[PDB]
C-alpha cells in the first residue's frame, strides 16, 4: 500500500515513458458527485516550464487505460513537449447509475450535463471537462494556461462540442472517427433520450453538426474517419457533417483512410499528425 497524495489529488498510477511520466491520479469530483481517475502524461520538464495542455476524450465502453495503453501517443508528447490529460468517459462507482448496454450508463457519459433522473445526480460530464478537471490539472501541474482538446468516437463528439460551444476555450479540435450528428444516429438518439428527455430540442446544444448550423463555428478542425469503420454508415455519417459545415462556411480538414477501422490500431497510425497539430496552437 504505497499512496501518495497531492492536495484532493491520490496518485494511483506512475510510469516512465519515453523519458516522461505517465501518471494515474484519483480526485473527488464535486460536479460528478463520485471519485474520478484521469491519466496525465508529463514530458521531461526539469525546470518546470509551462507547457500546453491536450484532452483526450475517449469514447464508449472506454476508462482513462485504453488511450494511454494503446495509442503510443507518449512518444509524440514528449517530442513536442505537450502535457496530455485522458480523462475517464463517465462518472463511476456502485453509488452511480448504470446500464447493461454498452452504449448506456457507465464508460457511456456523452459529455453532456443530464437533467433526467437518475441520471442527473452524477452524470455531468460536460461540465467536469469543462470546469472542473481543467481548474485541477492547471492547479498541480506546469502548464501555461492554453489548452486544445480532441477524442475519439464519443470522446471526438464531446471534443467537438465543447470547443464549439466554448470558443476561447480551447486553442484547437480535432477528432477520430467522431459521432458528428448524434440526434440522428441510434448511439444519440438512444443516450440523449435518456439523459435529457424525449425533447429533441434539448439535444441541439450537444450536437456539433446541430450547432453548426446554429452558428457555432471554430478556426479549424481534424477530423480522421477510417473507412473500414462498421460505425462509419450507421452511427458517424462523416459527409452528411461535410455538408454541414460547407453550408455554414465553418472550415474543416477531413481524412479518410482506406482499410483502417474504428479501433487504437487506426489511432495510434495518425495520433502523432493530432499531437503536432495541436502543438503549434500551444506554444
Amino acid at each position: 500500500e504505497n499512496l501518495y497524495f497531492q492536495g484532493a489529488m491520490e496518485l494511483i498510477e506512475q510510469h516512465q515513458i519515453f523519458g516522461g511520466s505517465q501518471q494515474v491520479w484519483a480526485h473527488h469530483a464535486q460536479t460528478l458527485q463520485c471519485e474520478m481517475k484521469f491519466a496525465v502524461y508529463l514530458p521531461n520538464n526539469p525546470e518546470n516550464r509551462p507547457l500546453g495542455v491536450i484532452y483526450w476524450l475517449s469514447g464508449l465502453t472506454c476508462t482513462e487505460q485504453n488511450f494511454i495503453t494503446k495509442s503510443g501517443f507518449q512518444r509524440y508528447a514528449a517530442e513536442h513537449q505537450v502535457i496530455v490529460v485522458a480523462p475517464d468517459t463517465s462518472p463511476r462507482g456502485e453509488q452511480v447509475p448504470n446500464d447493461d448496454a454498452y452504449d448506456l450508463g457507465q464508460s457511456a457519459g456523452f459529455y453532456l450535463n443530464a437533467t433526467e433522473q437518475p441520471w442527473a445526480a452524477n452524470y455531468q460530464m460536460y461540465d467536469y471537462i469543462l470546469n472542473e478537471l481543467p481548474r485541477l490539472i492547471e492547479k498541480h501541474f506546469p502548464t501555461n494556461g492554453k489548452r486544445s482538446i480532441m477524442g475519439h468516437s464519443m470522446g471526438g463528439h464531446g471534443a467537438l462540442v465543447l470547443a464549439l460551444r466554448n470558443q476561447e476555450r480551447y486553442q484547437s479540435v480535432s477528432a477520430f472517427s467522431p459521432i458528428l450528428s448524434p440526434s440522428l444516429v441510434p448511439w444519440g438518439e438512444k443516450a440523449f433520450t435518456a439523459y435529457l428527455g424525449k425533447d429533441r430540442e434539448k439535444w441541439q446544444q450537444y450536437d456539433a453538426n446541430s450547432l453548426i448550423q446554429q452558428g457555432y463555428k471554430v478556426q479549424g478542425m481534424r477530423i480522421d474517419q477510417g473507412l473500414e469503420d462498421e460505425f462509419l454508415p450507421t452511427q458517424l455519417r462523416t459527409e452528411d457533417f461535410i455538408e454541414t459545415c460547407r453550408a455554414a462556411n465553418q472550415p474543416v480538414d477531413v481524412r479518410f483512410h482506406k482499410g483502417y477501422d474504428h479501433s487504437y490500431y487506426f489511432i495510434a497510425s495518425f495520433i502523432g499528425e493530432h499531437i503536432a497539430y495541436h502543438a503549434a496552437f500551444l506554444k
